[PDB]
């Protein structure tokens, strides 16, 4: 029998999970601090109303429905409303992109480990005043770890803390998802979302309280608040806004699909609507007022759109620590980040794994403890890939978690509302709860959200270490696709 979630709030918990992680409190504060804060936010509301809360549905709905026939994969599902060959093709794209994004997700996940263990221990620079003189130390701390050479070189090489971290990262992962729906990842999602909860607030309260003669914690609230429609025009931050509604909400990485298909009894429009405003939550009130009202109070708005624009990982790795040093117990205070970051990721990366565990339990009808150890074995095999290859973690962030989710997305948009029936959908989605949609609505997912992705898709238009990248990846596919032929043939 497959899995089950045991309640109706253990999946939205899970779900909130799956949704919040490294995404609302590394991604996000890059994100707005690139493209001017509150300039950002409006496209960020108006592609969560367009975008991020239709899909959420949609996903929930395909989960469910095929959950309901054994089934919780895209490969088997998209077959399931399209009755076609070629379905399964792009279905294997909801087994390629958790993949590739699982590959460098955990390893970023386990940086947020080794990090709050040498935090916690007390194992990090040591600063006597210049700001360069208390960033250059943290910055050269997390070049240690990962191993990032001097200058420009096609290898890393990382240490040997970082190497033993990321097993026992995937031992961790492996040991939630060994255990199972219900005993697993719902037992620790219990457990990890009101940690979460108490860190951020805790963190947002001591970050609210920082002042410099540069600064105040107030003015990055400010600066990520105040509109600017000046640069509503700019197509480069619709591009941004849209890009970040997919990565948070875990829309397109086929996670929803599977973790809404173990619960046929469940009203995904409360559920989904739930797991997106605890998300969203998460995202603009606790991510969005640490690490951005921190480096402007410190170094003053102008500054920290330049550290932001950096690196993705300059504000959250280098940044916060360092401005966190300069204070009272910051050791403790940056071990409590990376802390908050360590379970905001493991919740979601044992998401993102399940979805090919999924795959070989329901369709390959393999034990769910080999399931797991075979996908843990892809997704460490693989990772070395981005573990030594300079820009390689890179390249696979955006054909799979960039550009990748928002092909997907549109892809199950035009399957599930196009081929396979508005109505039906329309039915689908609002059937079995109390909570319907608005029917305004019903022409955003079947006429605004397809249009609205395909012009920004179109729109967008506009070192050989990564044709390894490139070359393994794509062979990724074509090991999935196998595997999808293989699981055809048996039944
Ligand atoms: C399935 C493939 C397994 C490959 C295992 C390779 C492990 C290499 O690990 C190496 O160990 C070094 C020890 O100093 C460290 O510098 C680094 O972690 C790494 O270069
Ligand atoms: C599930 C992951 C691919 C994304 C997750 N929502 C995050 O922001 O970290
Ligand atoms: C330290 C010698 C081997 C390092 C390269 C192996 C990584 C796969
Ligand atoms: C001499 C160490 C280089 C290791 C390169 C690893 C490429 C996968
Ligand atoms: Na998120
Ligand atoms: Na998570």
């Amino acid at each position: 029998k497959r899995e089950h979630w045991a309640t109706r709030l253990g999946l939205i918990l899970a779900m909130a999970g799956n949704a919040v992680g490294l995404g609302n409190f590394l991604r996000f504060p890059v994100q707005a601090a690139e493209n001017g804060g509150g300039a950002f936010m409006i496209p960020y509301i108006i592609a969560f109303l367009l975008v991020g809360i239709p899909l959420m549905w949609i996903e929930w709905a395909m989960g469910r429905y095929g959950g309901a026939q054994g089934h919780g994969t895209t490969p088997a599902i998209f077959y399931l409303l399209w009755r076609n060959r070629f379905a399964k093709i792009l279905g294997v794209f909801g087994l390629w992109i958790p993949l590739v994004v699982a590959i460098y997700y955990v390893y970023i996940e386990s940086w947020t480990l080794g990090f709050a263990i040498k935090f916690l221990v007390g194992l990090v620079p040591e600063p006597p005043t210049d700001p360069d003189s208390i960033l250059r130390p943290f910055k050269e701390f997390l070049y240690s770890y990962i191993g990032v050479p001097k200058g420009d070189e096609p290898i890393l090489k990382p240490s040997l803390f970082a190497y033993i971290v990321f097993l026992i990262t995937m031992f961790i992962n492996v040991s939630i998802l060994i255990r199972g729906i219900s005993k697993g990842i719902e037992r620790f999602a219990k457990i990890a979302m009101p940690t979460l909860f108490i860190l951020a607030v805790f963190l947002v309260i001591r970050v609210f309280l920082l002042e410099t003669p540069n600064g105040t914690a107030a003015d990055g609230l400010n600066f990520l608040w105040t509109p600017d429609f000046e640069k509503l025009k700019d197509p480069g931050v619709w591009i941004a806004a849209v890009g970040q509604i997919f990565f948070t909400l875990s829309l397109g990485f086929g996670a929803i699909i599977t973790y809404a298909s173990y619960r046929k009894d469940q009203d995904i429009v409360l559920s989904g609507l739930t797991a997106a405003t605890l998300n969203e939550k998460a995202e603009v009130i606790l991510g969005g007022s640490i690490s951005i009202p921190a480096a402007v109070a410190f170094f003053g708005v102008a500054n920290a759109v330049a550290i932001a624009k950096a690196g993705a990982f300059n504000l959250g790795f280098i940044t916060l620590p360092a401005i966190f040093s300069q204070t009272a117990g910051g050791t403790f205070l940056g071990f409590l980040w990376f802390f908050l970051l360590f379970f905001a990721g493991l919740t979601s990366s044992i998401a993102i794994m399940q979805p090919m565990i999924a795959f070989l339990e329901d369709e390959l009808k393999l034990s769910r403890k080999h399931a797991v150890l075979w996908t843990a074995a892809i997704v460490f095999f693989s990772a070395h890939l981005v573990m030594f290859l300079n820009k390689s973690l890179d390249e696979m962030d955006f054909w799979a978690g960039t550009i990748g989710v928002v092909f997907f997305g549109l892809t199950e948009l035009i399957i599930f509302f196009w081929i396979f029936g508005a109505d039906k959908a329309w039915e689908e989605i609002n059937r079995g709860g109390i909570i319907k949609v608005p029917r305004i609505y019903y022409y955003v997912m079947r006429y605004i959200t397809p249009a609205f992705l395909a012009v920004l898709l179109v729109v967008w238009a506009r070192h050989w270490t990564v044709w390894i990248t490139r070359f393994y990846i794509i062979g990724l596919f074509l090991f999935l696709t196998f595997l999808v032929f293989l699981a055809e043939r048996r039944r």
